[PDB]
């Protein structure tokens, strides 16, 4: 335990969080103990345990990344975090989807998940897409000002899973409603919604949507899940059904929280936005990520014994991983704290480190925020803030929930 951070901080914290990333403190376990224990006596919200480790080196965390056979992602689930009234229960069906899933079920099921995801699917979404993107920035900036959250940062993303799964236009009302539903847990302000209720009937829309499909084939990626191939296999009805719910989670507050801080690091940095605006650079999307670095941290809990970085685990512990830190790391990117969007390379782990668990829709978001932000260069190039950005209640989604702008710059 190093001096200069007691063990009974808890870097999860949500309240923490609230108010800012605990990014020093994060530097601080890099330079003294790259590998440290937090000390929850009084036991962690949902798991019930006393504690977990933090990996907050960026060579630590793709180890842990790469050995899923003693890192295994459905005893407590990937999120490494919860409040004091959340169940052990509610933690333990966390692996009826595929992010807290281990093998066999796991490789099984993105082996099949992984056709939704080919280039071919994905490109054929890019017109439909920047023709809606298009759309979304030149109606806020019609408004003048507005919470660019709302206005910019939340449709694109939803719209990307609705022509993804081929949903009916008529049915994407009810559909993002559900999914921004499934978006809370902490936030005083997203208090009244029903998770759980929404996420049921995001199953049974996608189950029956499955049984469609089986009878009137389409071309989009539902029927490739659902037929078998040379080797006959397919997602059962069901198991599309906890699909679509993974999705709904996985590709709508994460792209939408990578493109507000996005603009907001433009913001802070005008040179850089210029320099968008005029060369429009393809690694802008990964620069903007892991700037972003939407999903703070992700865990693992060890399956046995095991050594990490001359530190002892012992089965049943969790692991925590710091993609916060690990993309801040100054052993492997050169001047971390700028913001440059010609990063090149850039081996953030953003998207996770390399592994079973490794982000499917990779592409699919660096897709969707090169669209939005090539419409708002387009229709709205001198944007300024107005107000402060309100972060979300969340321990390890690094979340906005508002932020007023002046589109007009005026
Ligand atoms: C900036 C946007 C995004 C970020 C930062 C992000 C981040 C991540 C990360 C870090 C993981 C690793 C989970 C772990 O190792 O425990 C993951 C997994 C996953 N992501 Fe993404 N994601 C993004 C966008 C998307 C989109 C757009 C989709 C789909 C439409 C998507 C679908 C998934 C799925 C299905 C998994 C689970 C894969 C598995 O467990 O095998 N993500 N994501």
């Amino acid at each position: 335990p190093t001096p200069n951070i007691p063990s009974d901080f808890d870097f999860l914290d949500a309240t923490l969080n609230l108010e800012r990333l605990p990014v020093e403190e994060l530097a601080e376990l890099r330079k003294s103990e790259p590998i440290h224990w937090v000390d929850v006596p009084g036991g962690t919200g949902g798991f019930g345990d006393k504690g977990y480790w933090l990996v907050t080196k960026h060579a630590d965390v793709k180890e842990v990344s790469r050995r899923s056979d003693v890192f295994g992602s459905s005893p407590d689930g990937a999120i490494p975090v919860y409040p004091q009234d959340m169940t052990r229960e509610a933690v333990d069906l966390q692996r009826a989807v595929l992010l807290n899933m281990d093998a066999p079920q796991h490789t099984r099921l993105r082996k099949i998940i992984s056709r939704g995801f080919t280039p071919r699917a994905i490109g054929r979404l890019e017109d439909e897409l920047r023709s809606r993107a298009q759309k979304i920035a030149q109606t806020a900036a019609a408004q003048g000002a507005g919470d660019f959250v709302e206005q910019v940062s939340c449709e694109l993303p939803l719209q990307a899973i609705a022509e993804l799964l081929g949903v009916p236009q008529d049915d994407r009302d009810k559909l993002f409603r559900w999914s921004n539903e499934m978006t809370a847990g902490e936030d005083p302000e997203y208090a009244d919604v029903d998770p759980a209720m929404s996420s049921f009937e995001l199953i049974s829309y996608a189950m029956k949507m499955a049984e469609e499909r089986a009878v009137n084939p389409t071309e989009d990626i539902v029927t490739k899940l659902i037929e078998a191939d040379i080797d006959g296999e397919k997602l059962s009805d069901d198991e599309f059904g906890f699909f679509v719910v993974m999705l709904a989670v996985a590709g709508n507050e994460t792209t939408r929280n990578s493109i507000t801080h996005g603009m907001i690091a433009f913001a802070q940095n005008p040179d850089q936005w210029e320099l968008y605006k005029k060369e429009r650079p393809e690694t802008a999307a990964d620069e903007i990520v892991r700037w972003a670095t939407p999903v703070s941290a992700f865990q693992r809990t060890a399956l046995e014994d095991v050594e990490l970085g001359g530190v002892q685990i012992k089965k049943g512990q969790r692991v925590v991983m710091s993609y916060r830190s690990a993309n801040f790391d100054e052993e492997v990117f050169e001047d971390p704290h700028t913001f440059n969007i010609l990063r090149s390379p850039n081996p953030h782990v953003g998207f996770g480190g390399t592994g079973a668990h490794y982000c499917i829709g990779a592409n699919l978001a660096r897709m969707t925020i090169n669209l939005i932000f090539n419409a708002i260069a387009d229709n709205m190039p001198d944007l300024k803030p107005i107000g402060a950005p309100e972060r979300l209640k969340s321990g390890w989604l690094n979340g906005i929930k508002h932020w007023q702008v002046d589109y007009t710059g005026a």
